[PDB]
C-alpha cells in the first residue's frame, strides 16, 4: 500500500524558463483533510502549459505543470465525501468550493479558491506537496498533472463515469470544455448566426464544435496555419481564412464577408492584435466578442469606447464558463452518449516519458492535442 | 391648411461650436412620400445636445439640435401608413426601419438607417428639409426637435396614446427610456443584485429607476455633485457616494463595499475616467458593466484583456437597447397605466424661446431635465 505514505515517483519539472522539462524523481506527500491523491492515467498538452515555459504566463519556479488530465483516486483524506479510492476523476484547474460568492452565483464559475490570478503555486492551504531531492517544487493551478501522482483539493476534483476512457476524456479537463463552453455557455451562440473563430488549436476547434452544436449558420475559422483548416471543416467550419493572404486587416475581411460583421467572434490564440481584430470583426450593433486565449501578462489594448456604445458585448471567461465540479461529470456523460466526439482533437499519443516531444509537436503547429499516457 | 406647403416657423439654430443657439426664422419643406411633418409640443434638454455645442459629439453644422420630444402630426407623405394628421407622436432618434438585419434581430436596436455614427445631418434619403433665408441647415439624428416644426422619416416616429401629457412623456423619447432600458434590457439587472450607477442626471436617475424595478438589493449612486443625491434616494438608490470624499480611487472603494465588486455597473456621464472606474468596480468574475454615456470624440482607454478573461461582461447600448418604434408606444402606455412617474425628472419648465437659459441650467448643474414648451 502507498496510503498514508510518501510516494517517490516520476514527474516533469520545469527548473528554468525556455528550457526542456526535466524528468526527475520527486517526493509526493500523502493527502491532508479534504484532499485527494491521484494516480495519473492520461494528461493532455495545452498551450497554457507552454505559456509558462515561454514566460508569457508567470507562475513560481521550479514547477510541475500540467492541468488537463484524468486519473484514478488512490486515496482520500479525512472529510472527503465526493470521491473515493478507485473512482475515475478529472482534476479541476478552476475549483468549485460551492460556498463562495462566485460559486453561489448561477452565472459565474471563477471560484475564489483558484490559484490563477495571483499564483502562489501551492494547494489551498498554502503549502506544497512536492519535493525533488529535498528542494521544494511548486504546484500549477492547484493540480500539477505532469507527474505520476499528484495531490489536489477535494473541490478541485470531479467524479466521472466509471466506464470513461481516460485517454480521451482528459480533454474535458481543459481544452474541449473551455472551447465548447465558450460558445454554448459564455457567448450563448444563437442558432442561425454567423461566428468567427480565431485560432484552431484544441481549444479553437472545440469552439468550432460548440458553434456547430448551437446551430450557427456560418462558422469562419481563422488561422495563419492552413494545415488546421481540414479539421476545422470536419468539425463544422463553413469557411477557412488565413490573415497572411490579405492586404486588408482580417477584421475588414470578415466584415465584408458577413454584411457588416459576425454575430459572435472568439479569440482563441492569446495575442493582443487578434483580440482587437476579434472585437472589431463582430457587428457593431449585434456582435458579441469572447476572449478565450490568455494574453501575455499585463499588456494593454487601446480601446475606443465608442466600439461598445452601438450595441457590442465584449466578455471573457475561464474554462468555458462551466462551474467545474458540476459540469465536468455532465460533459463526460454527454461524451459517453456520443453527443460529441473527441477523437478528432487527439492527433498524437505518446508515453509520459516523451513530454518534450509532445511540446515540440505543439510548438511546431503540427499537433492539436497530444495525450501523454502514464 | 399647411399640407403640401412650405411652413415658415422658428427653430433654434447652432451656427457655431461653443456659442448660444439663435432663434431663427426657418422654412420647413413638406414631407416626402414616407415622411412625417410634426408640430412640436414639448422638447427636453439632454446632455447629448450639449455635447454637440461643446464639441464633444461631432455633427455637421449649422444644425438644429433636439432629439427628446413629443408633438402632433401636421401632415404625412402619401405612402405613410402608421400615423395620421392629428396623432400625438414621439420622434425616434434611433429609427426602426423594420427591414434591416438589426431590426429583424430580436436582441438589437441600432437600425442601419441611423444617423448616429458618422452623421450626415440629413434625413434618410440624404437630403435636408430645413432652410434659413433659403440656405440649408442640417438635421440632427434624423429628428431636429428644437424647432416649432420638423420633418422625420416615418420609421423614426411613433404614434402614442392620444390622452398622454406631452410635456411629460417627451422624456420617453430619450432620457427615461435610455436609462430604464439600460438596466432592465441591456444589463438585465437581476433581483437581489448589487448595482453602481455613475452619474445622476436624467439618464442616470432613469437607470436607478430601472435597477429598482428589476429588484436590485443595493443601488449605489455615484456623483461628484452631492446635490444630486436626494433625488437619487427618492427614486431608489440605497446609498449615495461622492468619489471626492475618498482617499482611494472609486473602483476600490466600491469593491470594498460590495464583497469584491458590483454585479452591474453603469457609466452615465460620458467620460473615460469614469468608464474605466465603472468597468473596474464590477466583480471580476460575475460583473457586467454597461456604457451609457457618450464618450468624447478623440480618446482611448488602455485595457488589459485579463479584466474580461475572469468573467466580466462589458457592453454598451443606444436608447436602452429599445427597438424604438415598437417600444415607445408601450412605454407611454405603461406611463398612462401608472406604472411609473416622470415628475421627479422634470425640474424646470421654460418656453422654447428660453432655450439658452435651459442649457445654462444644465451646464451649471442645477437641473435634471428642462422641458421646453412650444
Ligand atoms: N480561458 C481559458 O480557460 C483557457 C483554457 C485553455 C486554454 N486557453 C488559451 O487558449 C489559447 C489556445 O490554446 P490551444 O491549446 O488551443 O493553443 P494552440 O497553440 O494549440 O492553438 C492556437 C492556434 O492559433 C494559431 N495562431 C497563432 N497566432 C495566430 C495569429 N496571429 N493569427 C491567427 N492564428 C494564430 C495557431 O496556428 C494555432 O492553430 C491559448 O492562449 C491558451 O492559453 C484559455
Ligand atoms: N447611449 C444613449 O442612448 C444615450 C442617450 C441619452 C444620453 N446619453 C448620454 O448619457 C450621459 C448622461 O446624460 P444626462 O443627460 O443624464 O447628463 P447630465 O449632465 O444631466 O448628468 C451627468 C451627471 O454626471 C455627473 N458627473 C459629471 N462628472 C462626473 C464624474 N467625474 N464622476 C461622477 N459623476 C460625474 C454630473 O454631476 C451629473 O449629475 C451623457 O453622456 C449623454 O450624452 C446616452
Ligand atoms: C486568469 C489567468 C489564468 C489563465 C490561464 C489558465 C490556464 C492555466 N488554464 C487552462 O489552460
Ligand atoms: C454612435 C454614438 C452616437 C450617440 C449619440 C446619441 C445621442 C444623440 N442620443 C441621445 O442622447
Ligand atoms: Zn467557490
Ligand atoms: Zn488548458
Ligand atoms: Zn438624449
Ligand atoms: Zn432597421
Amino acid at each position: 500500500s502507498t496510503a498514508g505514505k510518501v510516494i517517490k515517483c516520476k514527474a516533469a519539472v520545469l527548473w528554468e524558463l525556455k528550457k526542456p522539462f526535466s524528468i526527475e524523481e520527486v517526493e509526493v506527500a500523502p493527502p491532508k483533510a479534504h484532499e485527494v491523491r491521484i494516480k495519473m492515467v492520461a494528461a493532455g498538452i495545452c498551450r497554457s502549459d507552454e505559456h509558462v515555459v515561454s514566460g508569457n504566463l508567470v507562475t513560481p519556479l521550479p514547477v510541475i505543470l500540467g492541468h488537463e488530465a484524468a486519473g484514478i483516486v488512490e486515496s482520500v483524506g479525512e472529510g472527503v465525501t465526493t470521491v473515493k479510492p478507485g473512482d475515475k476523476v478529472i482534476p479541476l484547474f478552476t475549483p468549485q468550493c460551492g460556498k463562495c460568492r462566485i460559486c453561489k452565483n448561477p452565472e459565474s464559475n471563477y471560484c475564489l479558491k483558484n490559484d490563477l490570478g495571483n499564483p502562489r503555486g501551492t494547494l489551498q492551504d498554502g503549502t506544497r506537496r512536492f519535493t525533488c531531492s529535498g528542494k521544494p517544487i511548486h504546484h500549477f493551478v492547484g493540480v500539477s498533472t505532469f507527474s505520476q501522482y499528484t495531490v489536489v483539493d477535494e473541490n478541485a476534483v470531479a467524479k466521472i463515469d466509471a466506464a470513461s476512457p481516460l485517454e480521451k476524456v482528459c480533454l474535458i479537463g481543459c481544452g474541449f470544455s473551455t472551447g465548447y463552453g465558450s460558445a454554448v455557455k459564455v457567448a450563448k451562440v444563437t442558432p442561425g448566426s454567423t461566428c468567427a473563430v480565431f485560432g484552431l488549436g484544441g481549444v479553437g476547434l472545440s469552439v468550432v464544435m460548440g458553434c456547430k452544436a448551437a446551430g450557427a449558420a456560418r462558422i469562419i475559422a481563422v488561422d495563419i496555419n492552413k494545415d488546421k483548416f481540414a479539421k476545422a471543416k470536419e468539425l463544422g467550419a463553413t469557411e477557412c481564412i488565413n490573415p497572411q493572404d490579405y492586404k486588408k486587416p482580417i477584421q475588414e475581411v470578415l466584415k465584408e464577408m458577413t454584411d457588416g460583421g459576425v454575430d459572435f467572434s472568439f479569440e482563441v490564440i492569446g495575442q493582443l492584435d487578434t483580440m482587437m481584430a476579434s472585437l472589431l470583426c463582430c457587428h457593431e450593433a449585434c456582435g458579441t466578442s469572447v476572449i478565450v486565449g490568455v494574453p501575455p501578462d499585463s499588456q494593454n489594448l487601446s480601446i475606443n469606447p465608442m466600439l461598445l456604445l452601438t450595441g457590442r458585448t465584449w466578455k471573457g471567461a475561464i474554462f468555458g464558463g462551466f462551474k467545474s465540479k458540476e459540469s465536468v461529470p455532465k460533459l463526460v456523460a454527454d461524451f459517453m452518449a456520443k453527443k460529441f466526439s473527441l477523437d478528432a482533437l487527439i492527433t498524437n499519443v505518446l508515453p509520459f516519458e516523451k513530454i518534450n516531444e509532445g511540446f515540440d509537436l505543439l510548438r511546431s503547429g503540427k499537433s492539436i492535442r497530444t495525450v501523454l499516457t502514464f
